[PDB]
C-alpha cells in the first residue's frame, strides 16, 4: 500500500516466481565468438548481442554475425521453445565520423536490428545517424549513447528524435564528476520511462568478472538498483567480450535481473503512469488491457503485432504482466527484447487464407508457449489483443 | 484535481453538455392518467411509471397500465429515438399509527399478496416493497411472486429503524433499495434521517445495487408552477450523494401542475450532474474493488477506465439480462452506457440504474451472428447519433462477447 | 476511514453525536423574538447571533432590541466559565451602491456597537469599499459580510470575496434573480471558495421556514440544513422562523439538533488534508503554528486546541486548516469573543479576570481558564492531552508558540 | 508531486545545497591510527571511528581510543566549530551466544565508555539480551546495533530490532551465508524496517574497497553507497578502507561528496508523507511536538529544527519522521553528541558553557548557541524561519514546546 511497506515485505526465502523481464545485452568478442560459447549464451540469457566497432573490421564483426545467427537457429527446429536473438551495432563514434558512415551501411546490409550511436550531443547528430542509414535501414531502431555534458543539457530533444536511449556510465564519469553520475542515470532512465521509449544500462556492470567466476557486492546491487530504477535492458561488455568467464556473466546477469523483479514496486509506476489524454484507439485499448491485467492477476497479456508498435504501446504503461507479443515478422520479434516485459514469439506456421483462423493460430500459439515457459496454466485468465480489440480468455 | 477546487470552480453560466443520468420515476394518479399527459411526461423525461397501491382499485390501476402503455407505444413508431418506459408496483404493506425503535412481526399484509399477484399478471417491471425490516421480509416477497415472475425486480423501502439497523442483510437479499424518506422521519428523528439516506446510498453504490430516493422531492409543485429549491437543492444533493433514481409523488399523481414537476426534476437533476466529482467515486470504487477473476468483470473494469482515457462518447454494450450493462454502471463512468437489448423488459428495467440508456432493437435475427451482432452496434450508433450523445469520427467503446472490448471510430 | 465512500457507509443514527455544536446559530430577531425572556431561552437554546433587519423598523426600535439581546446576554454574566458570548448583526436594506437610507443605519451600528455589518445587494468590490468608507475609522473594527443575491455578485466573487471579511449567501435573493436550478451550484461555489480562502460564509434565507406556523420542520428543510453544514458553511440563519413566527424557540432548538447531528456526517480527513496540498508556503511564523497546531491535533485526538488571541486573528488562522477538535479561543476583547462565532469550530471565551502585571502568569491565568471552561462543557478531562497556543511578546500578531500539555 | 518528476528533474548543473545527513563510519587500524591522521578524517567528515575486535590485543585498541579522543579535543577550543566523533566496538563473535572472549571486550568496552557496541552474528531477540545482560546498568546507556550476518537474523528481524537500539547491515558476512542475488532484497528489507520502527540502520562492508589501494573508487561503489543512502541508511561504513588501505584519507573524502550528492535525489516527500499514514495515534506530548515541528518545518522550509535534549531521545523522535530540514541537536550530555551521529539528519553541537542559575536564561543561552552554530556552519542566516523545540520543566522527557522564530 506504500513503498516504504513493500521494502518491508520483502522475503529473501521465497523464491522468484517471474520471469526475467529486464533485457541483457552481451557484447560479443575473442572470448564468446564461437559458435558453441553462444549457444550456452543464448541459454543462460543473451537476448542481445552487441559488436563493438571501436575495433575490429568488416569481414571479423561479419563472421561473429554469422556465428550468432548460426547458434540462433540451433533452437529454429522448436519455434515454441525458440528464442529470438538481436544483433546490435555499436559505432566508434567520434557529427558522424567517416569511419562510422561505412560501419552504418554495413550494419544496413548485415541486417542489424538496432544501433548504438556515440556521442550524441544533439538532436541533429541523430537525425544524420537517421538519414545515413536511409530508407534501406529505415527499420533499425537507433539508441542514443549519452557520454558527455552536453547531451545530458539536451537530453530530451535527444529522446525525442531516437528510438532509445544508453546510459554509457564509463564514458560518462570520464567527462562528468563520479558522484553526479548516478544522477544522471536516474533522470535519464526516468525521463525515457515518461517518454515509454527503451533504455539501456551500460558500462562497468560486472567489470571484476573478467578475471573472476564470481562478482562483488558493489557490483551485483548496481545491476539490480538499474532495474529497479526503471532500465529496459541491462549491459555486459567486457566482461563477456575478452573475460575468462564471459558464460558465468550472463548467469549472474540473470540471476540478479529476476530477483530485483520481486523488489519492484508495481503499484507506483503504473499508477504515476496514469497520472500523466488520447483519441488513439489502439492506445486506448491497451490501457484497458493493463488496467484489466491488474484488477485479475492475468497470467500474460498477448498481443499480436506486426511491427513491434502495438505491444509497445502496453510496455509503456508497465503491466507486472509479461507481454506475450506474436510475430510473423523476425526483425520485430528480435527487437521487442529493448522493452521490459515484452516477451517476443515467432510463428513459423503457414498464413492461413481464413483470417479470423489465421489470428486464431497466432492466439493459441501463444498459449502453449506461455505454458511450456510456465508463464500460465489451463484455466488461468488472460488478455489477448487484436485489431483495437481487447479480450479476456481463460486459458485452453 | 481535489474536491474543494471542484467546487470552488463550478460555473452556472456554462450550460450542462451532458444527458441525464438520474432516472426519473413518476407516480401516476388522476392529474397524470390520461394518455395524452403521461405522452408529455415521456417526452419530459419521465423513466418509471410507479402505481401507489395504498388506494385505488385493481380495475383503476389496469386502466392507468393500459394507458402507461399505450402512450409509450406511441414512439413505438421510431425505434432510435424509442424511449422505453417501466411499470413499477408500490405495495401498501403492513398497517397498525407508528411504534418507533420496535420489532414488528407482520411480513406480507394480506392485501399486498392480492396486490402482487395482480402485478405479476399485469406484467410490471419492478416491486417497490414496503416496510422492510429484515431480509426474511424480501425473502417472502420473492417467494409470493414465485416462478411466475422471477424476473421483477424487488426493491425493498427502507421506513424504520430496525429496517437501517439490518440495512446490509436487506440489500444483499434486494434488487435494489428505496429511501422511502417520508415514512423514515415518522419513526426517526427528521435530524437523523438525512444521515440514513447517505449511510443507504452509499452502500448500495459500494454494492452496485439501485437506490431510490424518493418521497416529498418537490411538494411544493402540486399547487405551485415552480417549486421552492430547499426542494430543488434537496433533489440536487440526493443525485449528488450517488442516488440512481428520483421519485415524485403526489407531485406528478394529484397535483395541479404534474407535467410541470418533470421538466424541472430533468433540469435539476442535469444540472447536478455537472457538480458530480466523477473521477473520486470512479477511484474509491477502483481501490474498493477486489481482484475478481471473472471475465466479464475485467472487461468492464477496464472499459470504464479507458472511458475515462479517451473521453468516449458512450459505452456500447449488448445485453440480454441487464447485468452487462449494471456491470460496467458498477464503476461509473462519466459516459452515457448505450444498454443494447431485444429483451423488452430488461430494456425497461435498466432505468433503475444510472448512467444506462436502455435501447431496444426491434430488428429480425440475423442468421450470421457475427452481422446480427454489428447490426445492434450500428443501431446503437445511429442511436447515439441521434440523441447527441456523438458524431461520425468521435470515439466509442463497444463490448460484446461477454469477454471483448472495442475501441471504435463512430460511422 | 480510507474512502468518503466508507465513510458515508459506516454512518450510524444508532450513536449519538459525541461533539458540540461547531456551526454558528444566526437568529433574526423580531416582534416573537424581542423579549429579554425569549432571548435568554434562545441564548440557553444556542443562538450565537442576533441579526437585525434594517428593511422594517426604526432606529428607536432597533436599539431597543440591542438593549433587549445585551440584557438578556449579561444575564449569565456572573458565571464567566459559562458565559455565552452573543454577537449583534445589523442587516442592510440595500437598494431596491449604497442607498442613503443605509448610509445612517451603518452610522447607527456603528454608534449602537454593532459587531458585524450584512451588506445588501453586492455586485463589485467597490461596493465594499464604499460600504468600509461609509463606517470609517470610527468602526473599522467591524466585520463587512457580502450579500450575494444576484448574476453579478456571482460573476464577480472573487473581488468582492477578498474585499470582504465575510460572505452570505443569501438563496432566497438568489432564487428570484437566478433560475430555481442554478443556486445550489452559487451556494457550493461560494462556500468552497470561501472555505478555500479561509473566511466565514453564512448560509442564509428559508431555512426552516415551516417552523413559522408549525411546532416542527418539514423533511426538505432538515436536510437542507445538513447540507449546507456539511457543504462548510460556517454558520447558518434563520428568519421569519424566529423573526415572527409562532416557535421561534423551537427552530433554534431543530437548528441545534441538526446542526450537531451534521458534524458526524463530516469527513474531516478529506478537508484538512486537501487544504494542506492547496496550501501555498509561508513565512509567517503564526501561520506555520498554526499548521503544526492542527496536525498534531489530528495526530494525539486533542480535545482542543487552546488559543490566547486578541484581535481573533490567530485563532481564525487555526480554523482555516479546519480540525476535528474545538478551537477555545481565549480573549479579553469582549468583541472578538462575539466576532468568533462567524467562524466554524472556534470557541470563544471571554476572560474577566485582572491583568496580572507578571505577564507569565496572566498568559497562564488565560490558559488555565481555558481549561476550566472546557471541562465545564465537557471538552476534556483531567489528563486529557491538549493543545496551547500562545507568542513571546504581549502584543497581539506574534503567537509562534505551540504547547502540548495534560489537562490540570 | 510525483517519484517519476522528482527523477526526471534531477539536474548535474546544480551543486548540492546542503550539508551531509548520512553519517560516516571509519573503522580505525594501522593506516588511520595516528592522531595527525584521525585529525584529517574529521576535517574530511568521520563521525564514528569502529574498532574491529577480531584482532589486536586491549593494549592496542585503547591506544587508539587515547588517540580518536586526542584528535577529536583538537578542535575543542571553538565550540562552535566542535565536531563530537562517537567511539564504536564492534566483536568479533562466535566463530567456527555470546563468546567468552567477547564478554570481556563488552566489559573494555565501558571501562573505555565506548559510545555504541556493533554486536556480531545475532541470530534472535536472547542474544541482544544477553549482550544487554553482559553490559549490565554499567553501560545502560552504551547503544547496542545488532549485525544481521545469516539466514536466521533475517528470518527473526523483527524480534531483534526491538531489542536492539540499532541494526547493522552487514553484506559482507550476508552474502557468505545467502545467495549474492538475494542479498541486496535483505538489504533494503532491513533498512525499510528499521526507518519505519525509526531505529538508527548502518550500511556495513565493502563500501569502497577499490580505495585501499587505489585513489579513487570504481562506479559500481560509487553509486552502491548512494543507493544505500536512497535506500534510507542512517549511516554508512569504511572498513579495509580506511583500516589499513594505502589512501584512507580519500576514502572519506569520497564517502562524503557521494554522500553529499545522494541527498539531492532523495525525495523526501514521499518517505515524510507514508510515514504520517503510518503513524499510529499517540498520547505522548514529545511525540505529538515533533510532529507538528515536522510539519511546520516542511511548510516553512524551516532552515533548521533546533532540538534541546539531555538524553538525545527527543532528537531522535523527530529524526523518525525524516524531516529535510537538519536537525541540530543541542546537549551538555558529551556521549548523547555522540551518539546523535547513529541518526539521519541530526547534527549534534555540545554547549560547554556554565549553566546558568535561572533556567529559562540557561535554555535561551543553548538555543542562541545552536543558532550561532547554525549561522557559522552554513545552516541558515540572520532572519531564516527555524523550528525550536523545548520543554517545561527541566530534566529529560518534558519537551512539549515548539518555536517558530526568526535567526538573530
Ligand atoms: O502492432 P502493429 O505493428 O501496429 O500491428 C498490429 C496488427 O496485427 C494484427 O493483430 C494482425 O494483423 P496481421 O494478420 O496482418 O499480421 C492486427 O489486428 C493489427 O492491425
Ligand atoms: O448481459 P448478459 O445477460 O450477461 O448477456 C450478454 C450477452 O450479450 C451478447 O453480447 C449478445 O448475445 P446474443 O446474440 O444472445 O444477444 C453475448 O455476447 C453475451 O452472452
Ligand atoms: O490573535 P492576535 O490578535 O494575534 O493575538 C495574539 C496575541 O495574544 C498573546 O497570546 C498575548 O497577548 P496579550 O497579553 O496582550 O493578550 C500574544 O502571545 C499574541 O501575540
Ligand atoms: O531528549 P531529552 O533527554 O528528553 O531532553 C529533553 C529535556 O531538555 C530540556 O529542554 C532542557 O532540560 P535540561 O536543562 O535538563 O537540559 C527539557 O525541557 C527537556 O525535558
Amino acid at each position: 500500500d506504500t513503498f516504504l511497506e513493500h521494502m518491508c515485505r520483502l522475503d529473501i526465502d521465497s523464491p522468484p516466481i517471474t520471469a526475467r523481464n529486464t533485457g541483457i545485452i552481451c557484447t560479443i568478442g575473442p572470448a564468446s565468438r564461437s559458435v558453441e560459447t553462444l549457444k550456452e549464451m543464448i541459454k543462460s540469457g543473451m537476448n542481445v548481442a552487441r559488436l563493438n566497432f571501436s575495433h575490429g573490421t568488416h569481414e571479423y564483426h561479419a563472421e561473429t554475425i554469422k556465428n550468432v545467427r548460426t547458434a540462433t537457429e540451433s533452437f529454429a527446429s522448436d519455434p515454441i521453445l525458440y528464442r529470438p536473438v538481436a544483433v546490435a551495432l555499436d559505432t566508434k563514434g567520434p557529427a558522424v565520423s567517416e569511419k562510422d558512415i561505412q560501419d552504418l551501411k554495413f550494419g544496413v546490409e548485415q541486417d542489424v536490428d538496432m544501433v548504438f550511436a556515440s556521442f550524441i550531443r544533439k538532436a541533429s547528430d541523430v537525425h544524420e545517424v537517421r538519414k545515413v542509414l536511409g530508407e534501406k535501414g529505415k527499420n533499425i531502431k537507433i539508441i542514443s549513447k549519452i557520454e558527455n555534458h552536453e547531451g545530458v543539457r539536451r537530453f530530451d530533444e535527444i529522446l525525442e528524435a531516437s528510438d532509445g536511449i544508453m546510459v554509457a556510465r564509463g564514458d560518462l564519469g570520464i567527462e562528468i564528476p563520479a558522484e553526479k553520475v548516478f544522477l544522471a542515470q536516474k533522470m535519464m532512465i526516468g525521463r525515457c520511462n515518461r517518454a515509454g521509449k527503451p533504455v539501456i544500462c551500460a558500462t562497468q556492470m560486472l567489470e571484476s568478472m573478467i578475471k573472476k567466476p564470481r562478482p562483488t557486492r558493489a557490483e551485483g546491487s548496481d545491476v539490480a538498483n538499474a532495474v529497479l530504477d526503471g532500465a529496459d535492458c541491462i549491459m555486459l561488455s567486457g566482461e563477456t567480450a575478452k573475460g575468462d568467464y564471459p558464460l558465468e556473466a550472463v548467469r549472474m546477469q540473470h540471476l540478479i535481473a529476476r530477483e530485483a523483479e520481486a523488489a519492484i514496486y508495481h503499484l507506483q509506476l503504473f499508477e504515476e503512469l496514469r497520472r500523466l489524454i488520447t483519441s488513439d484507439p489502439t492506445e486506448a485499448t491497451a490501457v484497458g488491457a493493463v488496467e484489466a491485467s491488474f484488477r485479475c492477476c492475468s497470467g500474460a497479456i498477448i498481443v499480436l503485432t506486426k511491427s513491434g508498435r502495438s505491444a509497445h504501446q502496453v510496455a509503456r504503461y508497465r503491466p507486472r504482466a509479461p507481454i506475450i507479443a506474436v510475430t510473423r515478422n523476425p526483425q520485430t520479434a528480435r527487437q521487442a527484447h529493448l522493452y521490459r516485459g515484452i516477451f517476443p514469439v515467432l510463428c513459423k506456421d503457414p498464413v492461413q487464407e481464413a483470417w479470423a483462423e489465421d489470428v486464431d493460430l497466432r492466439v493459441n500459439f501463444a498459449m502453449n508457449v506461455g505454458k511450456a515457459r510456465g508463464f500460465f496454466k489451463k484455466g488461468d485468465v488472460v488478455i489477448v489483443l487484436t485489431g483495437n480489440t481487447m479480450r479476456v480468455v481463460p486459458v485452453p
